[PDB]
């Protein structure tokens, strides 16, 4: 007890996994302890085993009576995976020889076995030898042995076929080869970076083809020669000229292994009609853009969209005619050949200067729209769509037609001012954050991360790049040893908080000439990287030595510090000095000093108006001070990193400061104060002061609160891109391809992904009206995924390690879909333990023998905690829900029964089909899916000849992605259609549930783990401030809040760069975000693109 | 190949230019299950921290296998050269044992798997013990230990405790000072073994 | 020094708990490094770190046997041609 045991045992040092079911469950029946008539006393069985084979393995053991729950486990699985490598891949002979013995009566029948089943072998040797004739896979279990009376050619297959029960997806598909699952050895690492030209070829293994990597550069340098003088040359001039009109499928194509761009640029010939060579103005030109590689990655992303487009098209028609069997016609429209060739059309415009002519025309008229300015109108045509002024046709299901927009936000789940500081400042670090982004995607590409086979990956994979680049910012020894291609990321985080801190340090830089330093402790000369310290580490922390020890820890570890450099000792002084004492600093001062501000981090969460600058403190975190339990404990292990949760939330409120500094004064108490001092005042009766309200939401948005707004990126770029058809006639064209592309490539994955997943095909994109009992189980998958996100440890070297220090289903090869599918998992096992254990009872997990990470006490303990703060279930989500030391026990027991049961079976089953979860069901036939289409024709055939795990794994990731976007959409949609009048409405629920609406619901949404940097951070143009132009004009006669609107709103970089940038945008600077925001769901790679259409059309539509 | 195949060398080159340097002993045979992957993080190869730490202990390799199996062939040379007085007295005489045993540990370490080096396997592990290691005796070539896998360490090793023990017989809140001390001498360790690899 | 001593002069001669205080004296010299010329032998190290590193590293765990049986090999032949 228990099979989670099991699953953790065999997938180490071996082996078979069913054999060691089998096994335990012949030799004990399942029972915990164990005796018998030989001699042997436990599970497996062992007596005279205890000390040789305890001792030879992993782990070691103690005395005969304590053969140990999990310690004879893993022993006696050693021994079995020995005695499977010991003789051969013949599971059945490792078999006999433990039952039998190896060695003593038992060794004649080993070698007895090998001349044929035989009769050298005896009463319970070939018996239980016969016993195992599942799972595999000797030539002497077919050896073994040797309607139900009829002839007749059944009779025959009934009679030989002989059911195997045993397949491990990673022994029939997937075998781990050599150069993969490698990790690279620290050495070896500087001799790909020298002698590699691409690493991305180390991957592909024609051959062969060790030993050793003195071989793979000669292979790796020769197939990048091989690929630059053909590859190229034969794809792009194959797909170049007429893509669909020519046109192909391409449904059966060769892998397409090589192909990265390059020379691809479609110029149909033909759809080419008036060709006028030259130029509109200094603007079109081209894809009108500000990173190197733009006019590459573009070009990737097209040769991806377009196979994958014309794909689609070819399966749809084929699909077509495997329904023509049944009936002659319905409709079948049904296809994309629309959107395809309105793409392929304005490709060749934008590549041959003139002829759009994927333009409908024209009339009319321009109603009803309109979201946002732009006014479209709908074409009894396919379903949707929207047509534009010009009228450049946007396919339904695209994250840019007005109508779909509005849809998915209807029913579903002198000197001057302050706001000109607040648009300067976002308009320079959105470009910023854009040129870290190019960094990080050329950094997390090194030979470190991917070339070898996975280690960290991939929300590490940058993680312990911003831990580098953190780490080399505070102390710069440990900077001059980083790779060079990931120092220009080091480069742009340090120019950047330079920037923040030299305009922060005298924000006077603008109108006013008072504000005086925002700045927390200036002459503390250092870039400051804001030590923001985290929730989970400090539970971790608090765990264990729990309130006084954490006090002490980061009291002495500053301690540490302060005397261990000459300059922080005087730059301490001189801040002590001036609060409280003369010249002399008694060494009792600082050390309250010390204390009393890292109480600030003990007790009161304050880290995870005022504001998180103020945690400043002056010590430098580097030196670990040692427990009395003796790990060495630092601080920076307290800190946090990875540049998500950290820099985009650490310049919102930087930048409300500094505008709020540039009015008049500081944030806290001067806004604070007065704008309250009129709502005390000028009053409850008056009219106007409403319009005071106004004023202090400026003050919100502005300081940066924000109100979790930012509703969608996409409605931004609607705009832009409207305006951008004004002036730029060619980006306009290359924006319009590219989310169009985007669009359909989700499109795509809500037709296949409904098709061929069970849960979804059936129940959650049904249209209606209602799952009668799934709605109990529809809130707790819910509420698993709200409880995640509020417990989850916001970090990334905090979560492996916590699950590795225990110790498609395995982590180990393409581990993009396995990520996801544990963050997944979790979830629902998460919402099922709660709603089980809530009122009412269902023990299942209560008794387990995946008893690890949880004992007795802190089971039931889960199960208290849960119970106090829920009622059949959306309840508290409260702050004392989560500052609780018991907690990170639930999210603990969720992730590891997820990662033992309903994540590593090397085969999918029928498990939980008949019962938990909601959620759980999803997600296992999600993995099925996975499995399904690792095991097609074409993707089996492509892995042996080229092995490269990491394209498969490129793959299925977005496969995921796009489904479990769609899943927690539709499970939420049944939801809150259940919550809308219960007078049957459902014709809206009808109204958001349909391929044209998942499709948007799949984009906007969804991490899309793990990405440098954010969808959100990349575009986004915060507009009014209308209310604000409100207050101001009817102010104006009104007494002083006048006096205070004009201040607040109008009607690579040093700080005095970005007072000189324009306040509003560049071309070219929309133009990059959007080309790299989308990098995150439209791939680059363009056979990734041909692996997922051979994917899908294996599947269905 | 090195003894299976196998030669002496008694009669070769002086090998004067070979330095390793492709040297890796994947006897063709002897090698069992080849589970091509990995075992854990761990494993690998040699877990090493210089540079050239696959090429010293390749060099060492090839000059132990060279020098293990000249010493092979020269003792059953002068085997028959004392079978001119008398047909036989034991002469048991040679490494023959720690040879083929080190030649089937190399094609293991180099093939991933298949310990075919492994005596096995009974009892018991008494006496020992002069470390936490338990060791037996195995009536067979003087000494020899046999380890709880068992891979069977020849006599006249440094490593075997029989040996060992033999020879040390009878013969010519913040925290402490303990482990200042055993931080300090765990890393000067390191900086000795980086001043070595320089020197 | 004198604090380790204080205690030895003070407490005491007939003290059944006083060799426990020279147990202490031990620990200081063999940290300050007077060592009491010990460092027995490299290889009483080396076994159970072998025996330790064939736990977690099964490659290395055949490198370090290797690298030694040639180390014991080459010097058990020098032994016999020697004599």
């Amino acid at each position: 007890d228990y099979d989670g045991l099991f699953q953790k045992a065999a997938d180490a040092n071996g082996v078979s996994y069913d054999l060691l079911r089998k096994v335990a469950w012949t030799e004990s029946r399942f029972v915990p302890t164990a005796k018998s008539k030989t001699g042997p006393l436990g599970m497996m069985q062992f007596t005279k085993a205890t000390a040789k084979a305890l001792g030879l393995r992993v782990t070691d053991g103690p005395d005969d009576d304590r053969l140990n729950p999990e310690l004879a486990i893993n022993a006696a699985a050693k021994q079995l995976a020995g005695l499977v490598g010991k003789f051969d891949g013949d599971e059945l002979k490792a078999a006999l020889a433990y039952n039998q013995g190896e060695g003593r009566l038992g060794n004649p029948q080993l070698e007895a076995y090998s001349k044929g089943d035989f009769a050298s072998i005896s009463e319970e040797g070939r018996n239980y030898m016969r016993n195992l004739l599942d799972v595999a896979k000797s030539p002497m279990a077919g050896q073994l042995e040797t309607a139900e009376l009829s002839n007749s050619v059944a009779g025959m297959a009934f009679r030989a076929g002989r059911l195997d029960n045993g397949f491990d997806v990673f022994k029939d598909t997937i075998t781990p080869t050599r150069w993969n699952s490698h990790i690279w050895t620290p050495e070896e690492l500087e001799k790909i970076r020298t002698e590699v030209k691409n690493p991305a070829y180390i991957n592909v293994v024609t051959g062969g083809s060790p030993e050793n990597l003195d071989d793979l550069i000669k292979l790796a340098n020769e197939n990048f020669e091989n690929d630059s003088r053909a590859a190229e040359a034969g794809l792009g001039a194959k797909l170049s000229a007429g893509i669909i009109g020519a046109g192909v499928d391409p449904l059966s194509y060769v892998p397409m292994v090589g192909v990265t761009g390059k020379g691809f640029k479609l110029i149909n010939k033909a759809l080419v009609v008036g060709a006028e060579s030259a130029a509109l103005n200094v603007a079109s030109e081209g894809l009108r853009t500000s990173v190197a590689g733009g006019d590459a990655d573009y070009a990737g992303a097209a040769l991806g969209g377009f196979v994958f487009g014309a794909g689609m098209s070819a399966i749809s028609d084929a699909v077509a005619a495997g329904l023509k069997r049944s009936k002659p016609e319905a409709e079948f429209d049904n296809e994309f050949i629309g959107p395809m060739m309105r793409l392929e059309a304005r490709e060749t415009a934008r590549n041959a200067n003139s002829a759009d002519l994927s333009r409908m025309n024209t009339e009319n008229m321009k109603f009803e729209g309109e979201h946002n300015g732009v006014p479209y109108e709908d074409l009894p045509t396919e379903r949707g769509a929207v047509v534009l002024h010009d009228g450049s046709v946007l396919s339904a299901s695209n994250p840019i037609n007005p109508k779909t927009l509005k849809e998915f936000s209807e029913v579903d789940p002198f000197g001057a001012t302050a706001s000109d500081i607040h648009e300067r400042l976002h308009g320079t670090d959105q470009r910023t954050y854009n040129d870290l982004y190019k960094a990080m995607s050329d950094a997390m590409k090194d030979p470190e991360f991917s070339t070898g086979g996975a280690k960290m990956s991939r929300e590490e994979t940058r993680y312990t790049i911003y831990r580098r680049a953190a780490l080399a910012i505070e102390r710069p020894e440990l900077q001059k040893a980083l790779t060079p291609s990931e120092r220009i990321v080091m480069d742009i985080i340090k120019r950047h908080f330079d920037t923040k801190r030299e305009l922060m340090e005298n924000p006077a830089i603008f109108g006013n000439t008072k504000a005086v330093s925002i700045f927390p402790e200036s002459r503390h000369k250092g870039t400051y990287v804001p030590h923001v310290y985290d929730r989970h580490a400090k539970a971790l922390m608090i765990q264990r030595y729990g309130a006084e020890g954490l006090q002490e820890g980061i009291a002495r570890s500053w301690m540490n510090s302060y005397v261990s450099r000459p300059e922080v000792k005087a730059r301490v002084d001189e801040m002590l000095k001036e609060l409280h004492g003369v010249k002399e600093v008694t060494p009792e001062m600082v050390e309250k000093y010390a204390m009393d501000k890292a109480y600030g981090i003990s007790h009161s969460d304050q880290f995870t108006n005022n504001s998180f600058l103020e945690a400043r403190n002056l010590f430098d975190s580097d030196l670990s001070i040692t427990m009395p339990d003796g790990q060495q404990f630092s601080v920076n292990d307290l800190r946090d990193f990875d540049m998500f949760r950290i820099m985009p939330a650490y310049d919102r409120r930087v930048n409300g400061d500094i505008a709020i500094m540039g009015s008049t004064g500081k944030t806290t108490k001067e806004l604070k104060d007065e704008i309250l001092a009129l709502k005390a005042k000028a009053e409850g009766d008056g009219k106007k002061t409403g319009e005071v309200h106004a004023l202090m939401d400026t003050v919100k948005i502005l300081t940066g609160r924000a109100r979790r707004n930012q509703d969608t990126v996409w409605e931004t770029s609607l705009r832009a891109i409207n305006d951008l058809g004004f002036f730029a006639k060619n980006a306009y064209m290359g924006a319009q391809n590219i989310t169009e592309i985007a669009g359909m490539i989700v499109t795509g994955n809500v037709r296949a992904l409904g098709h061929g997943i069970p849960i979804l095909r059936d129940t959650l994109y049904k249209s209606k009206p209602v799952s009668a009992k799934e709605l109990k189980e529809l809130h707790a998958s819910l509420f698993g995924k709200e409880v995640d996100q509020l417990i989850r440890p916001k970090r990334a070297d905090i979560v492996q390690r916590l699950r590795e220090a225990t110790d498609s289903p395995w982590t180990k090869l393409l581990n993009g879909t396995t990520n996801y599918l544990l963050d997944a998992a979790r979830q629902g096992m998460l919402g099922d333990v709660i709603s089980a254990t809530l009122t009412g009872k269902t023990t299942r997990w209560e008794k387990e023998g995946f008893l690890r990470g949880a004992s007795v006490t802190p089971e039931q303990m889960a199960g208290i905690k849960s119970l106090i703060k829920e009622h059949m279930f959306t309840v508290k989500d409260k702050q004392a829900f989560s500052m609780d030391p018991r907690a990170m026990d639930l999210w603990r027991l969720a992730d590891k029964v997820a990662d033992e049961a309903m994540l590593r079976p090397h085969k999918v089953s029928l498990q939980d089909s008949h019962a938990f979860g909601a959620l759980g069901k999803m997600v296992m036939q999600f993995k099925s899916f996975t499995i399904k289409s690792l095991n097609s024709k074409f993707l089996r055939t492509f892995y042996d000849g080229y092995k490269n795990n990491r394209a498969i794994d490129a793959a299925l990731s977005i496969i995921t992605s796009m489904g479990l976007a769609g899943g927690f959409y539709a499970m939420a949609a049944h939801v809150k259609a259940y919550a809308l009048p219960k007078e049957k409405r459902k014709e809206y629920l009808e109204r958001a549930l349909d391929p044209t609406m998942i499709a948007h619901a799949a984009l906007s949404r969804s991490s899309q783990l793990g990405a440098p940097l954010a969808m959100v951070d990349l575009v986004g143009g915060v507009l009014g401030f209308e209310s604000s132009k409100m207050a101001r004009s009817t102010i104006l006669p009104k007494d002083t809040v006048k006096e205070r609107d004009p201040n607040k709103p109008y009607t690579l970089m040093n700080a005095a760069g970005v007072v000189n940038s324009p306040n509003k945008a560049t071309e070219q600077d929309f133009m990059t975000g959007l080309m790299n925001s989308t990098k995150e769901l439209v791939p680059n790679d363009p056979l990734t693109q041909q692996l997922v259409l051979k994917i899908y059309e294996a599947n269905g539509v």
